[PDB]
C-alpha cells in the first residue's frame, strides 16, 4: 500500500504517523529519533501535550544529522481551546514552530471546536466545574487559520472533533478561502464512525484515526472498560496473518483511507507499529471489525458537556 495520501491543498501526508500525546518529556526525543530512524516520516503533537520542545530536539536532530530531509516529514500539531480567538492564533502557532523548531507545519489542525476563556489555564473552570467558554465562533477561528496558510507558517490546515455539523458550518463559511484537509477523530473498532468518516470523504477531506490502540494509557481508564488490544476475536485475526493485534488494529483504518496515529514510546514496539504495509486485511476480515462498534468514545468530558460547541450530542 502506498505511503501517503493527497490532500485537497495539493500536498500528500503519510497516512502512518506517530502519536505523541502522554509520551512522557523525559523519553519522547528518543521516540521521535527511533521513530524516524524506522521510518516514521507523520508525527502528530499538540502544544496541549506539554512536550513539542522535546518532540522538536529530535525532529531538529534527525535534520542536523542528514537521517531526512524537512520537505519528507510531515509534522502536525494543533491549535488549543484558550486560543480560539483572532489576536491569540499567530502567537499559539508561533510558540509550537518555536517549540519543534521549524519554520513551517504541515498541518495544523483546530484541535477540539470547543473555545475556552484564555489565560494560563488550560481548562478554565467555573466554581462548579464547569469549562468557560469563549464567545469566538468556529467560523472565525477558522479565518484565523486561513491567515497562517497566507502568511507561511503552516502549509494546510484542519479541523479534529468536529461532528458533520459543524465540518458543514465550515464548509458553508461565507468566503471560504481554504477548506480543511482533514478532520482528525478517534477512532477504532469500537468507535467505527461510518457516519461521519463517509461525510468528511465525500467532501474530500481526509480523516485521520486517532486512539486507533483504544489509547489503553489513558488517564481516566478503568478497569470496567473494553480493551481492544485483548480482545479475543481481534487477537484471532491477527493470529490468521501471523501478526500482532496492534499491527491489525493499525492495519484496518489504513484500509478504509485513513490516516492513523498510534502513540508510543517504546522501541520495539515504534518499529512493530510500522510494520504493516505488507499484509492485507480482507474484505470480510474489515467487515468483522467494523461489525465490533459500540460507540464506546474514550475522548471526551464532563466539564464541556454543557459547552455550546461540545461535538458529542449530535448523532455524528
Ligand atoms: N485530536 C485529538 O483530540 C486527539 C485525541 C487523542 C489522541 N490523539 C493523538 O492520537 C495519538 C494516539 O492516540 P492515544 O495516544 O490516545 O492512544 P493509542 O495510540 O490508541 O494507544 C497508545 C497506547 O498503546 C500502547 N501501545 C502502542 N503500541 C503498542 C503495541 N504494539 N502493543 C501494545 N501496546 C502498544 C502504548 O504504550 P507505550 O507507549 O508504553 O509503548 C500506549 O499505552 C495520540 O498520542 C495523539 O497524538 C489526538
Ligand atoms: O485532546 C487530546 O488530544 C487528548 O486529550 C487530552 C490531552 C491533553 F494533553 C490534555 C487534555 C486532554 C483531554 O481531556 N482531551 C479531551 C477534550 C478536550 C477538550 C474538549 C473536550 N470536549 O469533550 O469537548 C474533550
Amino acid at each position: 500500500m502506498a505511503s501517503r495520501i493527497l490532500l485537497n491543498n495539493g500536498a500528500k501526508m503519510p497516512i502512518l504517523g506517530l502519536g505523541t500525546w502522554k509520551s512522557p518529556p523525559g523519553q519522547v526525543t528518543e521516540a521521535v529519533k527511533v521513530a524516524i530512524d524506522v521510518g516514521y516520516r507523520h508525527i502528530d503533537c499538540a502544544h496541549v501535550y506539554q512536550n513539542e520542545n522535546e518532540v522538536g530536539v529530535a525532529i531538529q536532530e534527525k535534520l542536523r544529522e542528514q537521517v531526512v530531509k524537512r520537505e519528507e516529514l510531515f509534522i502536525v500539531s494543533k491549535l488549543w481551546c484558550t486560543y480560539h480567538e483572532k489576536g491569540l492564533v499567530k502567537g499559539a502557532c508561533q510558540k509550537t514552530l518555536s517549540d519543534l523548531k521549524l519554520d513551517y507545519l504541515d498541518l495544523y489542525l483546530i484541535h477540539w471546536p470547543t473555545g475556552f476563556k484564555p489565560g494560563k489555564e488550560f481548562f478554565p473552570l467555573d466554581e462548579s466545574g464547569n469549562v468557560v467558554p469563549s464567545d469566538t465562533n468556529i467560523l472565525d477561528t477558522w479565518a484565523a487559520m486561513e491567515e497562517l496558510v497566507d502568511e507561511g507558517l503552516v502549509k494546510a490546515i484542519g479541523i479534529s472533533n468536529f461532528n458533520h455539523l459543524q465540518v458543514e458550518m465550515i464548509l458553508n463559511k461565507p468566503g471560504l478561502k481554504y477548506k480543511p484537509a482533514v478532520n482528525q477523530i478517534e477512532c477504532h473498532p469500537y468507535l467505527t464512525q461510518e457516519k461521519l468518516i463517509q461525510y468528511c470523504q465525500s467532501k474530500g477531506i481526509v480523516v485521520t484515526a486517532y486512539s486507533p490502540l483504544g489509547s489503553p494509557d489513558r488517564p481516566w481508564a478503568k478497569p470496567e472498560d473494553p480493551s481492544l488490544l485483548e480482545d479475543p476475536r481481534i487477537k484471532a485475526i491477527a493470529a490468521k496473518h501471523n501478526k500482532t493485534t496492534a499491527q491489525v488494529l493499525i492495519r484496518f483504518p489504513m484500509q478504509r483511507n485513513l490516516v492513523v496515529i498510534p502513540k508510543s514510546v517504546t522501541p520495539e514496539r515504534i518499529a512493530e507499529n510500522f510494520k504493516v504495509f505488507d499484509f492485507e486485511l480482507s474484505s470480510q476480515d474489515m467487515t468483522t471489525l467494523l461489525s465490533y462498534n459500540r460507540n464506546w468514545r474514550v475522548c471526551a468530558l464532563a466539564s464541556c458537556t454543557s459547552h455550546k460547541d461540545y461535538p458529542f450530542h449530535e448523532e455524528f
